[PDB]
């Protein structure tokens, strides 16, 4: 009974249950799965292109440090005319922060606008307060 959020036509956000739900992965046209929890199995190894990046949902984790590895893989799915599911465990903090940061990086949209888009798509998000503050500061130097 998971419910993924649609962030872009090619970018979904969800939980480990979504990642383990072959019926809905197929309905949703998923081609790529980006697993950004810790210790969640990749259940359908022959069926999807996977990338896994271990992340702990703790305020002392620097979510910014995982961005290039995650964002390049999201872009792979887009470039291949596919659909990536970005998921973690509950799918409300690690994976949410990755997607918000992806939007900020790829479109230079603001934190508040990216956060609002993602929460409207997936109303359960609630990133840890460390991730929140990290995302607020992200690319302030660049944007000037």
């Amino acid at each position: 009974a998971s419910q993924v959020g649609v962030i872009k036509p090619w970018l979904l956000l969800g939980s480990q249950d979504a990642a383990h739900d072959l019926d809905t992965l197929k309905k949703n046209k998923v081609t790529h799965i980006l697993n950004v929890a810790y210790g969640v199995e990749n259940a359908f190894l022959s069926d999807f292109t996977y990338k896994s990046i271990s992340i702990l949902d703790l305020p002392e984790t620097n979510i910014l440090s995982y961005f290039p590895e995650c964002f390049e893989f999201i872009e792979e799915a887009k470039r291949k005319d596919g659909v990536v599911l970005v998921h973690s465990n509950a799918g409300v903090s690690r994976a949410a922060a990755i997607v918000i940061g992806f939007l900020m990086n790829s479109e230079q949209t603001s934190f508040t606008s990216a956060f609002s888009l993602v929460k409207n798509a997936r109303p359960s998000i609630c990133p840890n307060s460390g991730f929140m503050e990290q995302l607020r500061t992200y690319q302030e130097g660049k944007e000037s």
